[PDB]
């Protein structure tokens, strides 16, 4: 019993973090076999981060440029590219404790365990979702840019994140491990204003399911509702659209509780109109949007 | 940037993780150099656990009846011993991933990450609190007893919780390393009632700090109080009475953000006397009371 923000153990991912330094920008790597990956800003002064050229920075450097250490220790780079964002640093030593691992491009709304690293240490591990504006809402100090969001599925590391900024309004954007940015965001010191924030409905009935589960079933209602219905009441409080997508996902958490998915979101709906009365949800104040049905299942 | 329930990184404490199987219970084991860590109720049955007398049960066991497994690797029982509601299990090889580590019995009021394990294998982490009840809020499932809490300081494993029992109310009580329960709490399926749940003022405090550093302002007032107007206030909302070394602990977090102890202490009486209005701080519609002031710290 409980329901708590749970992260993946980390230590597969602590094995995999370096510290990379170009010229005078320190911050962290991710060493996968022979490959060190990096945020390409590494090259970027204070000043070039205004207006990057990143190829025309990229000329001035060359393998010895980039520094490279695993704790205590110097690796080799003994070749460089950019792929997109990122940097693969090649080394002349391949990682010994890489984890079997993947490379995934997840969707708005799926969540993701981030290790926020300085100078190439662990610091500590969190909960994080990608919002529908493709932002998180991370935790995030100078020095943290590389530090990756992830999930584990089978013993497989699955990475899905890499740190590279934070915007004005101090939410994050980065890229996936091929170093394509989430949403429009680049990696330029310029204004980047964040879409709207919506709210994950599918997330918030995994959570929903997750209380009945656990005992907290105060908010259950004697109403049912339609995805039409309920997708009219969805959109005034800038919660996504559902869909039979998302109604066919909740289908085992339906099955468990006995109640049906619509019947949930008919309850959903009155805590939208009504609110939580200065009640409580799995000791939440308000409607907990950053677990996945998937994520659930996984801790109950 | 941003503020988050961050755990320590789990991977010194991952590598300590066995199961731990006497009869047919099965849970999980701490195994630091020569000794495998557990709570003694492995040696129950279900109907054992109603009333059990351990010293009796432990005559019937023998070294060869404890199955202590280090992933697909079977540990050499040469000893036990009974240490207050743990067994001391001494196994023939040292575990050659032991971190340094120490044993503390923390305080109420005090936080700590939790590895939730079943059958020895690390399930995931995330943040707790020992409450002023001396229960903790985690997240447990049958077969999670053993996992353990703790905090990271200086490259040094502090542990501080084995997890032993689910109360009824489906809160969750356990021991130090040394095998004492935190609070009144018996290794027995009996009936236990956790005394008042009270908010830990000092940590609320802290996290006021945490979200002024952040830029969620908008709760600071314009009042002061003294500790002891304060206090009948914290009183009748069942929250923690605030010493004078609660305020010293705060002293960095005020000489940091300019805010006067007291005048914060103000700020959570106005909270406390007229509530949120519908608004949020750090993302909570709730005041937060899981960060110590170290916690605070650490993540700014
Ligand atoms: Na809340």
């Amino acid at each position: 019993s409980g329901f708590r923000k749970m992260a993946f153990p980390s230590g597969k991912v602590e094995g995999c973090m370096v510290q990379v330094t170009c010229g005078t920008t320190t911050l962290n790597g991710l060493w996968l076999d022979d490959v060190v990956y990096c945020p390409r800003h590494v090259i970027c002064t204070s000043e070039d981060m205004l207006n990057p050229n990143y190829e025309d920075l990229l000329i001035r450097k060359s393998n010895h440029n980039f520094l490279v250490q695993a704790g205590n220790v110097q690796l080799r780079v003994i070749g460089h590219s950019m792929q997109n964002c990122v940097l693969k640093l090649k080394v002349d030593t391949a990682n010994p404790k890489t984890p079997k691992y993947k490379f995934v491009r997840i969707q708005p709304g799926q969540t993701f365990s981030v290790l926020a690293c300085y100078n190439g240490s662990p610091s500590g591990v969190y909960q994080c979702a990608m919002r529908p504006n493709f932002t998180i809402k991370g935790s995030f100090l100078n020095g943290s840019c590389g530090s990756v969001g992830f999930n584990i599925d089978y013993d497989c590391v699955s990475f899905c994140y890499m740190h590279h900024m934070e915007l004005p309004t101090g939410v994050h954007a980065g890229t996936d491990l091929e170093g394509n940015f989430y949403g429009p965001f680049v990696d330029r010191q310029t204004a980047q204003a964040a879409g709207t924030d919506t709210t994950i409905t599918v997330n918030v009935l995994a959570w929903l399911y997750a209380a009945v589960i656990n005992g907290d079933r105060w908010f259950l209602n004697r109403f049912t509702t339609t995805l039409n219905d309920f997708n009219l009441v969805a959109m005034k409080y800038n919660y996504e659209p559902l869909t039979q997508d998302h109604v066919d996902i909740l289908g085992p958490l339906s099955a468990q509780t006995g109640i049906a998915v619509l019947d949930m979101c008919a309850s959903l709906k009155e805590l939208l109109q009504n609110g939580m009365n200065g009640r409580t949800i799995l000791g939440s104040a308000l409607l907990e949007d950053e677990f996945t049905p998937f994520d659930v299942v996984q801790q109950c």
